[PDB]
């Protein structure tokens, strides 16, 4: 045991250390982007067979309405604990652009507060998805 033989073994170990932290923390913040556009993703099938049978979508996780023709998007807001889940305009009845995001309040450093946004256009119906996360970090099939 000897001072010189210690400088060496801390030395290794910050470095491995110094290279694997700033990795890991990457990884996780890749994988958080894509919890959250896996949390919306399902959501345009509920949208898009409620507008095909002439109905309206509503958020929440109440019971289908006959009288107003709504249905229910069947999650609460906080289901994932990354962050929460909205839809605009609520109710949505096609006659206008509709988008179903994804807030990242409970995310780490890296992600914290960022959205991930899913847009379909009235006129042609199409989905596009958009995120204001550090490009390194948005999910393959999206953009900014």
């Amino acid at each position: 045991f000897t001072l010189i033989e210690l400088m060496i073994v801390v030395a290794i170990i910050g470095i491995l250390a110094a290279i694997a932290i700033p990795q890991y923390q990457n990884y996780v913040a890749r994988s958080e982007g894509a919890s959250a556009l896996a949390s919306v993703n399902p959501l345009k099938t509920t949208v898009e067979e409620a507008l095909s049978r002439g109905w309206s979508v509503k958020s929440g996780t109440g019971t289908e309405d006959a009288t107003k023709k709504e249905v229910p998007l069947g999650v609460a807001a906080d289901a994932n604990k990354l962050g929460t889940i909205a839809l605009k305009p609520d109710p949505a009845d096609g006659t206008a652009d509709i988008t179903l995001t994804f807030t990242m309040g409970g995310a780490g450093p890296k992600n914290k507060g960022k959205i991930i946004t899913l847009t379909r256009t009235a006129a042609d119906g199409l989905w596009k998805c958009t995120s204001d996360q550090d490009e390194q970090f948005i999910p393959k099939g999206c953009s900014r």
